[PDB]
């Protein structure tokens, strides 16, 4: 196991946390890995029925942690893996944003089912362009989903960030709890309170049931989607140019 | 003919009306069946080019009424059989709004292709985590697409209401007449005064030709959905918590 | 060459300009026909990545000019090529609105990528269903896409425009400059200042890679729309009706 990232149950509530604020919690290859194997250990468990990823500090997430080199044949591997995990993951995705996400991690908190925010000072920050790659964690078909096409392509072609004001407007943030992003701790504490008032009365296999028909509507797309980012992302690394613009 | 609901035509509008506030216009499957047939008639009138559906009281409708036994093979070809009639329907389908649905009721409000509402204080509610059982009436299909995925994980798997700033937030009412719930009468009224105006000076065949390639952008999608979200309620049904749930 | 309709290159972006204020530049078939040739231009010249489409005067487009007489084969022939054109175009298609479009202009606006308007007294109109006509220039797919099914059906059923306030509402102008319209060229030119400010910094290639991905994700069903929509025409020329209403 692994001191970046935690875990744990709680009735229904798988638990996934990022407990690494120091560091923004900045993640490395194997950290997403991990994050993938955590997913599918949620997935085989019958007692869970929410995946919740939380994390720490005033970031969720700053991404890539940066520190014949063929060391980017994992930072692909790294993407498919763990991109696919999410994609595939038969749980209720649940994302609790205490400050901005870039990246691979921000992509990922585009793939989650439901996404609640800490304050109104949270983004979203995909700088692609400015790496000199393209679109990676199935974003090809995430965003303009969930934000609209000419949202997406004024935000990645010229590496804005998907600010608050957008999320809200596209309905992206299904609640907004108006906190301090000192405390991030009382957050993720509060979201799992009214999660676990929520759920009661419920029937919760009938929420694996319909997660089950509305993953189907996008599903082969996704997939599509992920297999063939990959593939075009192998044309820029082989140009170089990623490279040279990791300083 | 039925005591329920009533129809009639008058020029190019085909309306339909449920006549029993009392209720709170809850309806049984055979009503639902009825709703379906008169969908099946004005579609063959060729001089009918909209079916306007409207109301009565407080509520739109409050959906199900509730008052070896396979009564449930018969809720099962209702889903069906009036799912269908909305889906293939032909003339521009207008719903008019007068207080919540709630089921079925507000699976066909989310079929239609244009809504009106007489104040800010509707909803749709779509309780099916509660009643262990999953979508129906083409929700799998119509609510993400409609109001988009995170908002509808967020409101489904957790029982709770698409209230009227999330309608206007994502252009499900095309307009809000803003009137006393007390008087239903009027509001339907207002509207076919408006409707009425609007369709002067049209080519209505251009109207129905607009609907045919409109529609075809997911017809197929929403047959597959009504399909498959039937096949999967059986195994909930079978299992029995949907029964024990009626209470 | 052509005299309503200018172009030239600066760096990556390839500028064409609509120069006829005069007849709130207002396009005949050739018109269209050169604009789809010009974008056939900008996708050959591997200099560019950006194409971007700026008018002048109070309006952006007024659409189509209106001045065996199959004159219609022509009109038709126009739809075909110049929505073909967009629809595949490889650069990223910036629009600068600078008033109202109509029509195909309109269906055009549609179709660009990025949108920018001078102020919030910009609309869009789609008179179809006025004229005796249906849906061209791929706005069964782009209408309900960018704007949603609802408010697609308010809008074209009964011949209104889509507003600004509708168009922010679902992102569709990516942003406002609140600028006189008296000023359009100063807009233009404000439009390009900030373009240019923009991409300092990225790398381009990765914008092309990114909306090769992005466009796959329903260039199908944009195609299959020009196809139909083409189609389905005939039928109501070959009635008459378009043309008694030409008055």
């Amino acid at each position: 196991q692994n001191e970046k990232i935690s875990y744990r149950i709680e009735g229904p509530f798988f638990i996934i946390h990022l407990i690494n604020p120091d560091n923004l919690n900045a993640l490395e290859g194997e950290d997403y890995i991990y994050l993938g194997e955590l997913l599918e250990l949620a997935d085989r468990n019958r007692d869970v029925y929410f995946t919740i990823i939380q994390s720490s500090g005033r970031f969720f997430s700053s991404g890539a942690d940066f520190k014949t080199s063929k060391w980017v044949s994992n930072f692909v591997a790294r993407n498919v893996y763990v991109t696919d995990a999410f994609i595939k993951h038969s749980k209720v995705l649940i994302c609790c944003l205490n400050g901005p996400a870039i990246g691979l991690s921000a992509a990922l908190v585009a793939l989650c089912d439901i996404v609640y925010s800490i304050n109104d000072k949270v983004y979203l920050l995909y700088p692609f362009a400015n790496l000199g790659l393209i679109t990676e964690g199935g974003t090809t078909v995430s965003l303009p989903l969930k934000f609209g096409t000419n949202t997406t392509y004024e935000c990645l072609m010229f590496n804005k960030p998907f600010k608050y004001d957008i999320m809200c407007e596209n309905g992206f943030i299904s609640k907004n709890f108006n906190m301090p992003s000192s405390n991030a701790e009382a957050f993720n504490a509060k979201v799992l309170e009214e999660l676990r008032e929520k759920v009661k009365g419920l029937y919760l296999p009938s929420c694996l049931g319909m997660k089950k028909l509305l993953k189907s509507n996008h599903i082969d797309a996704f997939n599509k989607a992920n297999s063939v980012e990959v593939n075009e992302s192998l044309k820029y690394w082989v140009d170089g140019e990623p490279l040279k613009r990791f300083r």
